[PDB]
């Protein structure tokens, strides 16, 4: 009634800047709405229910490191379109941000990694994304899972700022966007999660630390939608 979405612009250039700039952490809460938050969470069941997600164990072992199952959406398929809306949204985002966040000059992304933690205490262990530098900077993600109560539920991402007397409680609340940086400034966690967690993850890509990347779907870059 008297709310109303802030354009991305504004968003980007007075909080994720410098909230990422200073803290390297930055939570936007709300970023979709309701009704469309509502439509990625059955679009995501649907993958789920008929059986697209692959153990994510499988896809990074050689010890358990994960239990979270996934798969990669590119935006355009069917039953996905609002898959594709997120992603375009995230890319909107980025783009008035670019230029802005440290010295990375923006020039893609991976796919969307949607993942799902089937309850039964699963997680990930502590670990950093982009370790040794294969070209992501900026992780993304978006959460989708209505009355989470981490009391009950857990699935908390937390998260340990490299070198810094703080560290950062995530929960994976109803239509919440995270922003970090993927290297090892932010080494994380998801804690054991007692009912079905649902996440959205696309990681953006530096042009300059991508094109010296040494030789998986984690390394194909899209350009950013328009
Ligand atoms: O779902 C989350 O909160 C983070 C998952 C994560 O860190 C990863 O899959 O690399
Ligand atoms: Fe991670």
């Amino acid at each position: 009634g008297q709310t109303k979405p802030l354009p991305a612009l504004k968003l980007a250039l007075e909080y994720i800047v410098p909230c990422m700039n200073k803290h390297g952490i930055c939570v936007v809460d709300d970023f979709l709405g309701k009704e469309t938050g509502q439509q990625i969470g059955d679009e995501v069941r649907a993958l789920h229910d008929t059986g697209k997600f692959t153990d994510g164990q499988l896809v990074s072992q050689k010890k358990d490191i994960r239990g979270d199952k996934i798969t990669w959406i590119e935006g355009k398929e069917p039953g996905c379109e609002t898959i594709g809306l997120l992603m375009s949204s995230m890319d909107d985002l980025i783009r008035h941000c670019n230029g802005k966040l440290g010295s990375y000059k923006i020039n893609g992304r991976t796919k969307a990694m949607v993942a799902c933690y089937p309850g039964n205490g699963t997680g990930y262990v502590r670990h950093v994304d982009n370790p040794n530098g294969d070209g992501r900077c900026v992780t993304c993600i978006y959460y989708l899972n209505k009355d989470w109560d981490a009391k009950v539920s857990g699935g908390i991402l937390r998260i340990f700022p490299e070198g810094k007397a703080q560290f950062a409680d995530i929960e994976p609340k109803f239509d919440r966007l995270l922003f970090f940086w993927s290297d090892r400034r932010n080494p994380h966690e998801v804690q054991p999660a007692y009912a079905t967690r649902y996440a959205i993850t696309v990681w953006y890509f530096d042009a300059d630390e991508r094109a010296r990347a040494k030789v998986g779907e984690k390394g194909v870059r899209v350009e950013l939608n328009k």
